[PDB]
């Protein structure tokens, strides 16, 4: 169903949904592993689905049409506790590159395509546990695609070996992202 910004588990799966209050989003639950979100002049939003908590091998699998007009980002996204991260396994954007500002720490090639990997510090930031300060992590796709497999241990390895060493994992999901911009999307986690 459409819902306003939350969380909880729909149809076997944890969702999280959550906007900046400015309006022009449409977020929906659907069957099993689907959400759709349509937007139209937004603000900022970020909505998908998956699983809380989350495991560091855990292969995702995400399919369904991701139209975006501007603006926005289509990821594996989810939170780590102790150390505190924030990380994105970018698949798809539109016409900004999220990692944009941060810092190349390498590259490595996962399920068909190289990705670049980056890190940036977020100080005084809100968090899951609340105003916090923290690294976010990023691999981004170099071939973009809207459907596919990820192999999260892949990333989670070689983030490792630039020195992020994982701790606990919180929520994890494919998530949809739109910053001041336009568009829609189905997509199918399992």
């Amino acid at each position: 169903q459409t819902i306003q910004p939350g969380t909880g588990y729909n149809n076997g799966y944890f969702y999280s949904y959550w906007n900046d209050g400015h309006g022009g989003v449409t977020y929906t639950n659907g069957p099993g592993g689907q959400f759709s979100v349509n937007w139209s002049n937004s603000g900022n939003f970020v909505g998908g689905k998956g699983w809380q908590p989350g495991t560091k091998n855990k292969v995702i699998n995400f399919s369904g049409s991701y139209n975006p007009n501007g603006n926005s980002y289509l990821s594996v996204y989810g939170w780590s506790r102790n150390p505190l991260i924030e990380y994105y396994i970018v698949e798809n954007f539109g016409t900004y590159n999220p990692s944009t500002g941060a810092t190349k720490l390498g590259e490595v090639t996962s399920d068909g395509s190289v990705y670049d990997i980056y890190r940036t510090q977020r100080v005084n930031q809100p968090s899951i546990i609340g105003t916090a300060t923290f690294y976010q992590y990023w691999s981004v796709r170099r071939n973009h695609r809207s459907s596919g497999s990820v192999n999260t241990a892949n990333h989670f390895n070689a983030w490792a070996q630039q020195g992020l060493t994982l701790g606990t994992m919180d929520y994890q999901i494919v998530a949809v992202e739109g910053y001041f911009s336009s568009g829609s999307a189905s997509i199918t986690v399992s």
